């Protein structure tokens, strides 16, 4: 019921530059210590700035290894929490960066891809922004690919229980996805890895389906986390879909034994649609 | 702030009949399908039958497979859905068989261990029943052991969102527990694999942690499972989880594109206490 290009779209990289009747085009890289793939990314999508890609940007979220200047070396923009959004204190968590990010780019268009994939197709962006550039009424689209914890156990699960609507959207945690910055800086920001699954039901429960679409990008690999990681994640994806039902949460970060006792944190605080920043 | 045991239990196995004074005890293997591992299953119980443990049966949940004609040959009496409760047609899943369960034994207290363990220890049994023996006011004992998917990534996190007292559970997805007759037969049992976490959240909002402890029964390894299937297994968690804590399920099946569309049933069912089935 959604609208869903379950094959190579046919759409060539010339034509699609044309289509952008004078909409600019940006494309974010969040990076949290991510030096091994940083460059590979990067790489993948260069050759598409001043061309289809108006601007490309890392947004640094704290990295502590060498995927700044990596990162730099390979001649991206890189742009730290701080510099994207100065006069506001930095938080943790991706939903952070993308939320700067939006205040250190000026595209009409957004495009978010994760710094840790392991080669990308250099095809992803001009994927991800075809329904966005020839479509009507698109706003927001979600990449799918080929194995998804979070997302098999606990988002689409949750989804189907809570907002089954959305039981059609493949990926629903996907980090690669595009979106007109009309809807971005219109929407809130979930914190940590809530990010995502609040995007999509802010986008749903304010424009419908029809505003949405998803694309078929093949096939992904990424950094492999620990489960410990992934329960804090869980939870904090959780938390975030929760408070979209209207659903209390508890703001209890979840608790492992390791045995040794840990307890990872939780935040219950979206940022506003950034429109609120403007001047 | 729950009675947790960390270490191998002190009490030994004459002792602990001895404590018994009159009560009966039960143990109930659940068994779909698992004819590779019954056998050794039983083998690990099937000494202390007449003695600490008064009765052993195996319930047959619609196995296609030899798990009834080896588990008779292992000498266990085998149990049929139909038999336990025949007045009743039978459902599928997990909880309706340990709901028949109840019909089909009449031990004061009821132990319940997974069929598709492999090699599990001979003292499981009496490591659960210890608190219910020894304590007071413990009506229901789980287990913990040393990966944990379903229960780290989606009960544990939605634990600490909803019953946020209950983080202290170490595995609350756990099969080998055991509880009063009383406390069960006072209890609905939840459809599918929503059985035990309904069981912890039931006996808690009734009884408060004070009634619940828990006995680390070392390591446990198991039949893994197709992501999948744990989909679907995460979906009736999921789907009880929510209804214990007054929160609408949509009753949709969780769907799922192998790309071939699938979609599990869910149920939003539950068996009433056992109780109202008393003549
Ligand atoms: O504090 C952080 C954490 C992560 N990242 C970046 O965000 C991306 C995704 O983070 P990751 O740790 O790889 O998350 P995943 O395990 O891959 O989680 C999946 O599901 C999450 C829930 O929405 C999404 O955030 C991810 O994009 C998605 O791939 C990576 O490139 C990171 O460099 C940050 O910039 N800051
Ligand atoms: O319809 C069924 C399904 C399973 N079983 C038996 O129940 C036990 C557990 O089922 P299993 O498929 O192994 O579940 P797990 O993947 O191990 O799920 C974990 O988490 C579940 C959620 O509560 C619990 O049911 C399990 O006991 C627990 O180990 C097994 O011995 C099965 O033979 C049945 O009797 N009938
Ligand atoms: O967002 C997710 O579904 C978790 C991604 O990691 P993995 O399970 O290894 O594919
Ligand atoms: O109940 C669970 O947590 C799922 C058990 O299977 P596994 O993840 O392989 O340990
Ligand atoms: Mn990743
Ligand atoms: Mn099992």
């Amino acid at each position: 019921p959604l609208d869903t290009t379950w094959h190579r779209p046919g759409w060539t990289i010339g034509e699609l530059e044309a289509a952008k009747a004078g909409r600019t085009i940006s494309v974010v890289l969040p990076a949290l210590n991510e030096e091994a793939t940083i460059e590979s990314v990067i790489d993948s999508i260069s050759p598409l700035v001043d061309g289809l890609v108006d601007e490309l940007i890392v947004l640094d979220s704290g990295s502590t290894d060498d995927t700044e200047i990596r990162a730099i070396a390979s001649g991206a923009r890189v742009v730290s929490r701080e510099q994207a959004l100065p006069e506001v204190p930095v938080r943790p968590g991706k939903g952070e960066a993308l939320w700067r990010s939006l205040a250190a780019t000026s595209g009409d268009i957004v495009v978010f891809i994760d710094s840790d994939l392991i080669n990308p197709h250099p095809l992803f962006v001009p994927w991800l922004v075809g329904p966005l550039l020839t479509g009507e009424g698109i706003q927001l689209v979600k990449s799918f690919y080929r194995g998804g914890r979070v997302t098999e156990l606990v988002a689409r699960p949750l989804l189907a229980a809570l907002r089954p609507e959305l039981g059609c959207v493949l990926q629903p945690l996907s980090g690669e996805y595009a979106a007109s910055r009309e809807l971005l800086t219109s929407l809130p920001f979930a914190p940590g890895y809530g990010v995502e699954i609040g995007l999509l039901i802010d986008t749903f429960d304010r424009l419908g389906l029809d505003a949405i679409a998803q694309v078929n990008l093949g096939v992904r690999a990424h950094r492999n986390r620990p489960l410990d990681e992934l329960g804090a994640m869980s939870r904090q994806v959780i938390a975030t879909l929760l408070s979209r039902c209207g659903i209390p949460d508890s703001g209890v970060g979840l608790t492992q034994f390791l045995y040794t006792r840990h307890t990872w944190p939780v935040s219950l605080v979206d940022r506003p649609p950034m429109k609120v920043m403007r001047p």
